[PDB]
């Protein structure tokens, strides 16, 4: 136990969310909302990811539900959540993955079957935003529910801070080359909506669109008109780096912007960020047990006012530890 | 023009029979229909294939339908064949990729939508199922619907005439280090029937079920039960091998044995089969211009009675040059 | 601390017997023969592996050489082993990776500089050969040198005792769908010697040969002459499966062969094997902390005399942990 | 025949060279240097590349040399270019792929193992360097040898000429989501020089160093420190795409840039540059038959002095193809 959790989508970002809610905070019993996985699929499912390693401690089909690691779990079918229930299990604060559920109206919607605070893990036009990082005294009980800006989002918005905070930044964009989403195909193929031209996989060097600006601006205004993005999704399947460029207010020192963040690192933020003087270490971080992670060395250059800046990502995971971090933040707050 | 062709799925296999249909035989004129490919796509679709290549001449769109070649084709979505219209265009010869759509039962619906005769791509509970390599007289007029051998059931028919006829054969088990499906996954997750895992993609070197047992025995009476099958799914977008492990009644010597299919490739086969002394060329076939494809060296190794042989695939494709080489026999008859 | 060991080719299998040696059995201090890798990086290559996860502990550069987790490591430069020393540390038994060393003439070479009993990773067509399943009293002090049969061919071995001790085989063959090795190139090229056509990677599903036979009956004579094989290395970079096909002298059932296996892994083997009746788990294995492990279900089908089965591998590691098994059964024992 | 080529390293950047300075220009008759590559490989290597596809025609091996579609073409091994003689076929302009050989001191070597002129396939410390992008006058007889600039560096000199010279570009960063190297290594291990982690292959996306900046610079004088970068190399074998942020003098709109190069695409430079408002093809281009290839669409985002930009490659080949553009023109003058 610890708060008291329940979640929408067991899959891929379901899972650390119901994996780490259990591990990292613990943080209560819960729930499973999860038409089109099974009783019994949620047991192997969950434990077994080949992106993350197995689970561990016993992870088993009991009595009407789930026993991870003893603590009962159930599973709820419904598709269409004010049609499931939440009720049961006194499931206050659940978190949803989906896919389509994204909004007030929406996410809103939930709390006719029980609900009472929801956090979302994805963007939204319509609602509160937030993420870790910049989150302060933002969150007020005021409120209802809750999101948890984008991988790419997410990871940017601890840039900002350190940076914009300490050396001016006017005019600023950037790319990520990401790992492999639940959305990039097999071979070739139709797609979807913003197409993303659903025709690789394992094949291309895939060209996209995030809003890293409208995204990282919500969460520091300031920045919020000043920032703009695309990303290249490729073949890796989990982790991915973010880079920046800036343009800056005050004068930069590659050596300068490195200690900046080691600093500030250092001190409020601990939780993401980082500072690996270390030394191309590619792709590892796969959970490192990190949010957002930079480094020095990368593909730095200096120059005053401009200067290039690269921090990282280990979405799947990193994410779903943010959303725990930001569900005790809420709920001990509200 | 040629033959007078509709199709069923735009999509993988769809693209080639169409590709093919026209470069191959061309058998004549068309119609297309593809809930979900919209006029336009089935431009850039079937145009552009990352695993082929990408389509040349042209491929545009301009009254009412695309412009093949010049060659007017339609587009009709229809989601249910009976919906679709189908005489229009007046294409008593329609091949269905699809997925579900097998059986007599739905494949004769079609039929009703409009239709005369139809061949599935892919093989079929009930139903007439033929396959070029052993097809024969087998195929008559009481024919209104047939089918064309799995990708890699259509594959083995081929190996098995030459070596059953020629040399005894008792008790035969295979593999099929196969390439990449519509139904393979990236990342981990919820799967279906037969499972299949929807467990990888990229990462493993995933474990599978294949009906090469029933399927060759039809095609081959004779072997019939002589046979039975699996095969593991690789990262491998297009084309895949066939192992074959036999024991036989005449006693053979390797060097007999790929001696077989050379003199007899050469002489009924042709179109089918191969005979690559040439020297383990890893994968690349890939639309070679073959069905399947056999070779010395491999993982050849003899002994009298006990030996394993090894073929080919080039499945995606191959497969779509045997279906207008079945749509080329079946019109001509009937 | 524990044995008193060495190792050649701080590289991948390298690395897990450096690796293993310490945290599995320990056993004592050692030093690392390694030219082409220095005092650095030991440090890093051996800590973070891409396939396995990173280290811990503290892997670093103090005095002389390299404290891993304190217990003091050396590094040793020479190329050519008679040259190196090996005499310092006292490193009584020395396993070495390499690729060219292997044969009595050379592993025997390097007692020059002080070694004592030799282990190797790898046959040889000259030498004591051995692996943990079948070894027995086998090994004898007589010996100055033994090797641990190949990826390949340890992971054989246990099935072969258990299936021909129980059921006959009598002609039995069989191929391997295996990971990435070393020598497997990026792009296109050039090879070498069993040329291994070295022209893929990523790309193609590859042919190739391995001593199945040789090695599996050098270790159960009886087999020995009734087995043989052929493997196609595919892109997964770690972990495989092998593939056997049997006619056998006593009837099997497919549920006893299985149970078989289950009784007999249950007590002696325990260490090399498994027998998951689990269910596709496709590739996970990955250092699963076992050998060669089988399951139930997979590619198996039944008849009196012929059958067909199915083990697996996670070479790099098992591996390099039977190698640490048999360095204990050759010191204790000598 | 044609001009009068030999060439070294038949390898990757080799078979191009050969392959098309054929198809496209010919330039005659030739000869081949390559220590490690006898006579026979010479057919399959260049012949067959997993990559682009096979070759075609014939490739063959009659008297003393390879019958490359019979234009009689030679092979020489030799391991020094001193060594190896060269008059022998009397080819006065050999192009250098190699690794190593960068730089007059032994490029110029050559010239007295045989030779006259030479073009260097890769950068250079010291010596002329040049692209056709910028190419023009700047090419003269004084010249005896020459370069043709990076895969990457010649891909950039296109886009940077039609955007310098037409609008401002005050500072201006890149990164380059590479295809992967003939130094990409699989598994993890040593590595050498720039280190580049030779960690890696399919699993991580790998950050590393590029000189675009005095590359371009040299290239397009103007430019040559409003420049630097680095790129990402990741599992994708053939063709790479580059990101170039600038901040510019006169003010741009994202609909005028991609019309610049539109307009000024069609004109002086056509076999350079491209202008696809097509949309975002992955990564077909290999072998497309184009130098750097741009487009509108993409990542791009605009603001008065403040914009990102995004070209292309096809790499390995477009490369291949400027060499012989390059040959061509060099021959001519001199
Ligand atoms: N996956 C990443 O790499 C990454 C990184 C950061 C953020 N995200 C965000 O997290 C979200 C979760 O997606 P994922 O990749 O973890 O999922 P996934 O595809 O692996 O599994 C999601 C499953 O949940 C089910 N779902 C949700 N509610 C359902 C209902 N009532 N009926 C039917 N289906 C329902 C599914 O739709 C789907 O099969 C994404 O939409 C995105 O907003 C993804
Ligand atoms: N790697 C696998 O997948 C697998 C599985 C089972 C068995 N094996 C066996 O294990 C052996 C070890 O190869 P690996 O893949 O672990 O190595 P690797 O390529 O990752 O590293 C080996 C390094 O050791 C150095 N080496 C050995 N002695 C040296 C000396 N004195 N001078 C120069 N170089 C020397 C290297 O050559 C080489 O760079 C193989 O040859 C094979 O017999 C491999
Ligand atoms: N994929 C391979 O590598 C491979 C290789 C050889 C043979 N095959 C064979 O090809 C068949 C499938 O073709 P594919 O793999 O190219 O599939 P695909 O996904 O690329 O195309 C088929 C799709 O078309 C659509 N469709 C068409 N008409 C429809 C209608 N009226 N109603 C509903 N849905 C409709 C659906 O989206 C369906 O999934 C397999 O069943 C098998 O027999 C596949
Ligand atoms: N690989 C790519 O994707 C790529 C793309 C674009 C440009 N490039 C450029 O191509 C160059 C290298 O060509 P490649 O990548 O095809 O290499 P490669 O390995 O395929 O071929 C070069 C090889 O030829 C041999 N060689 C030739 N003559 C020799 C001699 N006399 N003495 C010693 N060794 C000799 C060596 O084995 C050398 O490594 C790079 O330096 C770069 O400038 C590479």
């Amino acid at each position: 136990g610890k708060v008291k959790v329940g979640v929408d989508g067991f899959g891929r970002i379901g899972r650390l969310v119901t994996r780490a809610a259990f591990n990292s905070g613990k943080v209560d019993i819960v729930a499973i909302n999860d038409p089109f996985i099974d009783l019994h699929y949620m047991v192997y499912m969950f434990q077994y990811d080949s992106t993350h390693g197995k689970f561990h401690g016993t992870v088993k089909a009991e009595d009407g539900k789930l026993v991870i690691d003893g603590k009962a779990i159930t599973i709820f079918q419904e598709r269409d959540p004010e049609n499931i229930k939440w009720g049961d299990a006194g499931t206050a604060y659940v978190v949803e993955s989906t896919g389509v559920f994204t909004t007030m109206e929406k996410a809103g919607a939930h709390l006719k079957g029980g609900a009472k605070r929801i956090v979302i893990s994805a963007p939204s036009a319509d609602a509160p935003m937030f993420v870790m990082g910049v989150n302060h005294f933002k969150y007020a009980n005021s409120l209802k529910i809750i999101s948890n800006a984008s991988c790419t989002t997410n990871c940017l918005a601890p840039l900002a801070k350190v940076i914009h905070d300490h050396f001016g930044i006017v005019e600023g964009l950037m790319t990520t080359v990401h790992a492999i989403t639940a959305t990039q195909k097999t071979v070739d193929s139709p797609s979807g909506k913003l197409w993303r031209g659903g025709r690789g996989a394992a094949q291309n060097l895939i060209p996209a669109s995030t809003g890293a600006a409208k995204a990282v601006g919500k969460v520091i205004p300031e920045l919020d008109g000043k920032l703009t993005g695309m990303a290249f999704r490729v073949p890796t399947a989990n982790v991915s780096v973010l880079d920046l460029t800036c343009r800056l207010e005050k004068p930069a020192k590659y050596d300068d912007i490195k200690k900046v963040v080691k600093e500030a690192s250092e001190g409020p933020l601990k939780g993401i960020l980082g500072y690996t003087e270390d030394e191309v270490v590619s792709d590892d971080f796969n959970g490192s047990n990190h949010s957002s992670i930079f480094d020095a060395g990368a593909g730095i250059e200096l120059n005053d006012t401009f200067v290039k800046l690269v921090s990282w990502y280990d979405n799947e995971f990193g994410y779903s530890e943010r959303v725990v971090d930001l569900m005790a933040h809420m709920a001990s707050k509200e």
